[PDB]
């Protein structure tokens, strides 16, 4: 299709055209990407992801096409400590992508440790919203919270400083013109506090012309929930300029 | 999702979402849902599907709401017969469903001979553009080409005179309105002749809550080819009372 959209106002048990990753579950109409216990905290070592079943097509070679898309969704992050960790990604990545080895902690379940900055060896397009910046783990992070734009490579191109407030529901909006190849994510809390960020990129010389979307969260020694309350996505073929 | 919408105003070969079974294949950015020879002549004994590979959310039982959702598309027909065979259709069915055993020809590739009017049988709604009605063989159908509701039988609940036109594109709008529980048929050709035919149906006592839309075709003895030319989809699940 040239163009596709689904929205997701809450998340009941019953899904049908979702792919469920790693630890990543239904829980009280919302996606818990990262395991939990009994009494719902959260735990050490855990990866999740969620893929929309059906291809986007985000890119036509023939006719010369490129999609313009966006993305919107609400997440919210909750832990009994103070250092929560590791973080939750919104990433666009080819239609068979699947956990790499050792990808858990900082990676975000997104990149394996032997090529996570190697550009050349990765096709993923990711948002990450990072929690946790030890620079002896994290040694690619700025030294505080922040959200980035990574394009095949942990180490993001460009971010912003963040806050990041437990049990919060931070509302974000992502769009990519493909007019001007412009990525912007633009964040907000609801008392009106605002992120924004924005990256050039021509997609497609980074991604197929068919992916899929989802999201991803990880938690390596420190922990936190990463609960995805709601997601819509709209994408649209267009000839540009 | 409780809403999902996709457009399709052509038919790339290079698809990803479309589920094809029997016959159904694409040529000239179109589908051809029974199988031509070399030259693109029709010929006999085909059977061909396409459903779109994400299952659409028809009706949520513990929120008590049901979807509203409109098809529009096109087609054409074309058989250097005097008496195409044997015509074309827009389903609804749950989600596993196959190309039943048998069900060639005057069943449309919907119906299994042994219960194609046993309405307990069968789990499914189409709208048909039947152009074989040869009362000796299709004992079912009106003594003439016509457009039919088809609620789990081939014997429609109701159907309204219509005329092939060889080689022209018909524009269908089919929409259900989930207050109303009304299926409306709307279909034109170019030259502005209408056609539409309307029937009260409870989706719900008919249809499980998530199914799979797509398209159904089939020629016996006679034929014709039946070509999806585009096809936009949306649905969006709202409260009944
Ligand atoms: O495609 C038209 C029609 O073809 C078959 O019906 C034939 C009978 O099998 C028999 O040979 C007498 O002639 C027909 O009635 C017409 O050619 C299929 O059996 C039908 O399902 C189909 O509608
Ligand atoms: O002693 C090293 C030990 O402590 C960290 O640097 C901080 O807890 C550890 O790194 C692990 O945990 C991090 C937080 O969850 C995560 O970002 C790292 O990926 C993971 O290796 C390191 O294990
Ligand atoms: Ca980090
Ligand atoms: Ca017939
Ligand atoms: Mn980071
Ligand atoms: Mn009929």
């Amino acid at each position: 299709q040239d163009s596709l959209s689904f929205g997701f106002p809450t998340f009941p048990s019953d899904q049908k055209n979702l792919i469920f990753q790693g630890d990543a579950q239904i829980k009280n109409n919302a996606v818990q990407l990262t395991k939990t216990d009994s009494n719902g905290n959260p735990v050490a070592s855990t990866v999740g992801r969620i893929l929309f079943s059906a291809q986007v097509h985000l890119w036509e070679k023939s006719s010369s096409r490129v999609a313009n898309f966006q993305s919107q969704f609400s997440f919210s992050l909750k832990s009994p400590l103070s250092n929560g960790a590791d973080g939750i990604a919104f990433f666009i990545a080819p239609p068979d992508t699947t956990i790499p080895s050792g990808s858990g902690g900082g990676l975000l379940g997104l990149f394996a440790p032997g090529t996570a900055q190697n550009t050349s060896a990765n096709q993923v397009i990711a948002v990450e919203f990072d929690t946790f910046y030890a620079q002896d783990s994290n040694t690619w992070d700025p030294n505080y919270p922040h959200i980035g734009i990574d394009v095949n490579s942990i180490r993001s191109v460009k971010t912003v400083k963040w806050d990041r407030r437990d049990g919060q529901s931070l509302n974000v909006l992502v769009t990519f013109n493909p007019s001007t190849r412009n990525l912007d994510v633009v964040a907000t809390y609801s008392d009106g506090t605002r992120y924004e960020v924005s990256y050039e990129v021509d997609v497609r010389s980074v991604l197929p012309e068919w992916v899929r979307v989802g999201f991803s969260a990880a938690s390596g020694e420190q922990y936190q929930t990463h609960t995805l309350e709601s997601w819509s996505f709209t994408s649209t073929l267009l000839y540009t300029a």
